[PDB]
């Protein structure tokens, strides 16, 4: 006849297909805990060691599977600890439900222990942000929160006074709307607009197709269009892997987490097809200042003409539109622009290989990533933290459509490596999972290495120990007048941290040590987590946004200093290849 | 003729006497970093490993010295990481300035990398919350923020677009108002009201004086009034130490972080003098339901009649008022109420001593704290985390007016032990400093053990490893119908964590191991930090709020179960002593 | 045994002495209405015609009496209509309680009719901002709101779900803390700081005392210090009347709502004693750019050194400090500085009198205000709207300590004239009350002239009809490159509007009509409200901030143009008087 309101809430989560959720208990959320306890055969609670890891893992769940992530925090400090993960979910536009403990309705507004008005705390981050005040409507409020988080691709927060889930409600009244769920409709491309777009693209002297993760379903069409039309491809960093890295006309990404060929080509291009792309550097870096025609395909009307004035804009699904272009074109002959870019890519990849292929000496980030490549399975998943690792992984990882990689794309919160890998292994127990993190980021969430141990999640953790916030040191080098500050710090031995949480680990500092240690790690991670602490040099990775290679643009002295510092003696500027094929810079 | 606006900002901090500040750099705050770098001889930047530790340490600075604490975080995730420390500062009403990075005014509102409207993030926590938009007024905005944080005893947040501090401003225009600073005026007690208050207090059959930290300047007057009038003393937990723990009529604190004699006496009292006290449990625990007359002294009109209806309310300084009462009274003879309470205290202290005085066997929290007492200097400072340690430290630490102790009093954020100890050692390098933390709380901020190492801060860290969130397990025992959940977890060896950050450490699990390890730690902390990981039992500490000792109130079976579980065979209920002296319960 | 929670809420209001409150009913607040309906003998509900008028009137109640003002609005649009009054109360730092309707707890968060999360709406304006969720604690929440509004001198907002006030609660539990309310007894002003401040003031060659409303209790001391020491007085506009306008050495106020002698003298002064003053134009107008020493007295630490670099800032009560200064000084002979300022004031007053004393012709604001003066009782209260009326009333009204005048000082919301006058008459039925308003501001709240009729509040309304937003037209003349826009509009005949709400009224457009109309109005307002619609010219009043009178500073052409436009042929610059008494400019 009756059900506890907390039991009904957990049944709402189950109806929506929530497999696992994260948090840390407290008095203010013990009634939800009680309902979870009864339901442990059907829904799986993951106890983290810091609530930010719970929120970040919930975000990562949604990034990986498209299913809403769920986390919770107790009243006051439990909930405020969620913030970095909630902001990550907002900025990366993935659905997350966050439940926040609150003291009982009889004690609210009495200024009792750890009791405050919690609603204003979450107003900025959340698409939906409500304090529940009734037990009978609580299942509906949770249902509403989930349905909105999905529809609006963001964060729904519900503060729950602890008395409500222990109250009996009628067993027959509540329901979940999960059965009625659908994903948004995919708009179709206008035939005339697609034809006009195709004509402009074909008439270009120096075309590029520049796609983001909005094109994640269109890898085949992107590569086929590139091959057929002889048009180079470039992408946002997160869109690495949609087309295989091995594709010879994939230039990489632009700006800083970037590859040289992409920056150079973008500066020269006359027509850009900008597809499923919200590149946040467009305006500030003047990326498109010399672009003659700008053609955009996006599903979101809020994005059309956002990053540059459009000459043709198509409000449609990326794959449907790219298919429609491909359907109306035929094989084109090679062009000077095509060949110049192909040559430039070859030159760049030879540079990266030269760094990877060192066999002995002081360990650099480049060989560590080569060692990752050597033990990586074809469908491996990479959880990547924030800093130099984004740049280095972007250059060195050899990804295909079979891979996944995730980071904090836009909020760019450090510490996401560990939680992202926890979520990855929970969602894909049979797939190999890496956590690639700098020492600064790994330090921030280090305690949750214990969570990998506790739940026997065989993540391969690789920490890049430079004893610096390298990403920031390099920024200070570029901008600051006075000495470095706050960017060089004391060593932490992560192999000892790992030992502390009862995880097998290794520490290495020489290139020649890599093969055996990585082989051992590969084997250990068949059953248990493992950590490799790679002590790397303070060498700055080549700044693709600050090239000093072209004698028509840089002094002979700046060029040779750049070659020496970045081991880039064999790099040629794009202009070399443009000139070979009869085009001017 | 000109000065960089960032240089002027740092000069404002120097004028206000800021010695040290905390944070982690980033591109969005590198211009403030540049100004700090130039000023490193005069103001001292402390690089933390997680920004929440910076915010918590800033809060602790203000708790300890009364001087505004200063922290910062980079745009987006740097700033949102500050939240647990900022909420701590708000709820514990201490002045803190937080600077938040923001991207340059040319890139704001362009939806660029890690760029968002940051002002709404801080609206709830902050007394003052502004985004600076001009370089010439920036020193004033910082000055304003500091002056308001002090006057309003809370958090001032300023978001700073990174371009502004690198702009030149006239050298002669800016100023700091530090020279004009004063603390609020101390109101004087009305003579007639004090006399009426004194008469009511003297006419009481079962009086208590119940003080909080608002009486921190009135220790001498409190103890003297108690001795002269034969009136027992009780306090809030944070007010432990204002009167020496050894004082035989100090009952301790009420509720849960509490001592038995205080809970029992409060239930029986007819008149309570409530002084400098904002006890958050007053209403929810029905603390004063049987109190006949309620007399209050507080400096804040917002507090008068807040926690119970007052019969006499005095808007005045605690010390001035207590002095005025003492001036108009003379020595009173002993009473039955006085003797019953004295006997009860003796019985309770003998119980605590019996726990402390065990010499061998499985290690409990009680002997760990005895070992702390044995190596503690008379003016030691204690930074205490959140959980069972608050209860255990409250019972076992032997404090006097010469000590300081701090925790997160009201927000009660876990993880404060480490940052509180960092702040304590920075402010009091010649005083012994302890960090007393449970394993859950220590885990949350563990990475900043590295900060103690980096800045050579000789903190004595003591971790209470029960492999539980014990405080929460006990709550689930009390309230939950279904099995424990999320409260028992895997071991972390903190002696290995310490080794990882290059700190000397010990792990112990037997009572007989304590003396030598604590002696070694005492010696090490003359020069360097040290950590003791104390592996303790899962024994629940005696619940002072759930006594089962009085046969007129509890079954014989519940009483003997309580004695057995809490080793409390020799405890007597207050009623025993009331009856001895001819008073009924 | 039991009491309705709504009934207890009204008893809390009665305990705090709330005489009257304002609002408009709705379904979402009908349970509070129900409780008010039973208590008509003890609390007086005023039904307004627009909720902003209720909020503005509540703010005005507190401005006038120092007692908390109370208003309410129904859920959604009722509450949001309060905003202009709530912001006025926040900015003018007066205590106001606002009750906001909400739908019942069973329908909250169901997305029902007019149902939304109302808490974020009031977060910015409110010092205290909570949604009640329990009936038994509702009286406490209201009590807390009141106590906080008083303590923090601002707005407390409580959102009340409509079901709660109809729930029975135990009769014996609730209480109000009004009985605890008191004002603090302060120590004497800091003796050594006051002595030093005094020496600096007396050593000055060109001293000024510049006070604001913080000196409201110090009129006697201000005038005596001025006379004894030969130091001219100037004030903020709202501080007009604290010293009688007829005082020969009262210079007026500075900036734009200002008088010529104050602006001229301030520019010359070497030492300013800034007392109970938070002049918002200090920095932006560079008011103190030439000041050698700046001395301050203020009760609020947040203000110490806020507006200018301050040589000595005394934290103390204005009256007590000024009395302490007076007690340690004695007579100084007349100085050139004193004589020059006296002469300048005389010249300025002759100018104002020349405008007032016209007897025939096109009506100007100047003669209307002379007509007000001629019918004004010595203790009349003036509610003044926002625009040219602030400037003209500041110059022409002849106020003494027996008067009161109020406007929206800092938020400066138009429309306040009508509600301020309603509040004034409710608090002071036996005092004459004027509403002096421009046509723009009167139009915004015109419907509430019906409220004066409904409650038989004999306000004398005087509307200054120029068919312009004159204040803004003048700004456009000063700053805008293109034609006037939005500042000249169609006539509204307010005598006809008055007829429509059943109020006796007159319309005048000639100077010679004034005496008979104002005599009739004076007599009508012995019993009923009345309105005079004064059709005035579009003449720009003399801009005290743009003086062109001094041959050393302005071209002869500029001076002749200024003199012509502003009928200022007989005005002399201060430099003329300075030279006369042997001082240089
Ligand atoms: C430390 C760090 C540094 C970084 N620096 C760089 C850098 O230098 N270079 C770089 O490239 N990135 C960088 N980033 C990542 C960067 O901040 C952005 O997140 C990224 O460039 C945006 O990628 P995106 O447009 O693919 O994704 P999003 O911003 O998520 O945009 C996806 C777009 O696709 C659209 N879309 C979605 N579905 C469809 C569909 N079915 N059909 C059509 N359109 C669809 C959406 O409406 C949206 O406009 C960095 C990240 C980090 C952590
Ligand atoms: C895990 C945990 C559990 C806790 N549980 C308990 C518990 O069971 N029991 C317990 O007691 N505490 C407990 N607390 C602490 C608790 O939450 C409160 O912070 C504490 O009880 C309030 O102490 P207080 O009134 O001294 O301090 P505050 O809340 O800071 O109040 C100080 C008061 O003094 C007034 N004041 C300031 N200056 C003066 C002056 N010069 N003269 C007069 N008045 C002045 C202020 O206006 C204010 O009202 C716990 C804390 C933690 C971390
Ligand atoms: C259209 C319009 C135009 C305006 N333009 C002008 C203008 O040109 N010129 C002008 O002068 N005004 C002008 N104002 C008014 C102006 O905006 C400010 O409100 C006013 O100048 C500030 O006056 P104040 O300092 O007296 O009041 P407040 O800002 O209320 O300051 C009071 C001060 O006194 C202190 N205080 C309070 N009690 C005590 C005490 N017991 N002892 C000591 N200190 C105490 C307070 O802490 C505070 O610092 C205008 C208003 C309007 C509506
Ligand atoms: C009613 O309040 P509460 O829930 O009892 C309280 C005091 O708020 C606590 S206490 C607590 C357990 C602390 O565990 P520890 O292992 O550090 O200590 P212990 O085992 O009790 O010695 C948690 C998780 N929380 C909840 C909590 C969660 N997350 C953070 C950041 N802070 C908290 N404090
Ligand atoms: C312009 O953006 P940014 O400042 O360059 C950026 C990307 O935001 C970074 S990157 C970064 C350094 C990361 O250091 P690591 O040691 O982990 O990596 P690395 O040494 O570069 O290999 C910091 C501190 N921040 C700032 C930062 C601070 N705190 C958090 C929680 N996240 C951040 N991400
Ligand atoms: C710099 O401040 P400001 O813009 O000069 C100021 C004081 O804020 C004014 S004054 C003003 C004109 C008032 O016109 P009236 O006809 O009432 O008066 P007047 O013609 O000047 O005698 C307006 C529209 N505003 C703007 C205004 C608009 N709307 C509201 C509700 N209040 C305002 N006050
Ligand atoms: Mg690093
Ligand atoms: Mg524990
Ligand atoms: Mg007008
Ligand atoms: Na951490
Ligand atoms: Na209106």
């Amino acid at each position: 006849t009756n059900i506890l309101a907390g039991a009904a809430v957990i049944k709402v989560l189950e109806a929506w297909g929530v497999d696992h959720l994260y948090g840390i208990p407290g008095g203010s959320i013990n009634s939800i805990m009680d309902a979870l306890s009864a339901e442990r055969d059907r829904i799986h609670y993951i106890q983290v060691r810091h609530e930010e890891v719970g929120a970040m893992a919930a975000a990562a769940d949604a990034k990986l599977t498209g299913k809403i992530g769920v986390c919770f925090g107790s009243a006051g400090p439990g909930g405020t600890h969620l913030m970095n993960g909630l902001y990550d979910a907002r900025e990366d536009h993935v659905p997350v439900l966050a439940l926040i403990g609150q003291f009982g309705t009889t004690g609210m507004n009495m200024d009792t222990f750890q009791e405050m008005n919690e609603n204003p705390i979450y107003a900025d981050v959340a698409d939906y942000n409500v304090t529940a005040v009734n037990a009978a409507t609580l299942p509906h409020v949770i249902d509403e929160a989930i349905r909105r988080a999905y529809a609006h691709q963001g964060v729904a927060v519900v503060q729950i006074p602890v008395d409500l889930p222990w109250q009996q409600i009628p067993a027959e009244d509540w329901y979940a709307s999960a059965n009625s769920y659908q994903t948004p409709l995919l708009p179709e491309p206008d035939v005339q607009a697609v034809t006009r777009l195709t004509q402009t693209l074909l008439a270009a002297e120096r075309p590029l197709i520049y796609y983001g993760i909005g094109a994640r379903k269109a890898g085949k069409e992107l590569e086929q269009l590139s091959k057929t039309l002889k048009i180079p491809l470039m992408s946002t960093y997160p869109a690495k892997g949609i087309v295989a890295d091995r594709y010879p006309a994939y230039l990489g990404s632009a700006n800083r987490v970037a590859q040289k060929p992409a920056n150079e080509a973008l500066a020269q291009a006359d027509v850009v097809l900008f597809v499923g792309n919200n590149y946040p550097f467009a305006e500030v870096s003047k990326a498109f200042k010399n672009t003659r025609y700008f053609l955009q395909i996006d599903i979101d009307p809020a994005k059309l003409g956002k990053r540059h004035k459009t000459d043709i804009a198509v409000l449609a699904d990326a794959q449907k539109t790219l298919a429609a272009i491909l359907a109306q074109v035929s094989e084109r002959e090679s062009t000077p622009w095509w060949q110049a870019n192909l040559a430039n890519v070859k030159n760049w990849r030879a540079y990266l290989a030269s760094l990877e292929d060192k066999q002995e000496g002081p360990l650099q980030a480049y060989q560590v990533l080569r060692a990752v490549n050597k033990i990586a399975e074809p469908d491996a998943i990479y959880s990547i933290d924030v800093g130099d690792i984004n740049l280095n992984a972007n250059r060195h990882l050899k990804l295909t459509p079979s891979n996944r990689h995730i980071t904090s794309n836009l909020f760019a919160t450090m510490g996401v490596g560990i939680p992202g890998a926890i979520a990855a292994k929970l969602n894909y127990p049979e797939r190999q999972v890496f956590n690639l993190a700098g020492d600064g980021g790994a330090s921030m969430t280090m305690q949750d290495l214990a969570t990998q141990v506790q739940y026997h999640l065989p993540v391969i953790n690789v920490v890049f120990t430079n004893c610096q916030y390298g990403w920031i040191k390099d920024e200070q080098e570029d901008t600051n007048q006075n000495d470095f500050i706050g960017v060089e710090f004391n060593d932490i031995d992560f192999s000892k941290i790992a030992d502390g949480v009862h995880m097998q680990a290794f520490r290495v500092n020489k290139i020649e040590q890599l093969p055996d240690v990585f082989e051992q790690a590969k084997a250990i991670a068949q059953h248990e987590p493992v950590l490799i602490d790679a002590v790397i040099t303070g060498d700055r990775p080549l700044p693709a946004e600050k090239l000093r290679l072209d004698s028509a643009m840089s002094s002979a002295a700046d060029i040779e200093a750049f070659k020496q510092r970045y081991e880039a003696q064999d790099l040629q500027p794009l202009s070399t290849y443009l000139k070979q094929f009869g085009l001017d810079d």
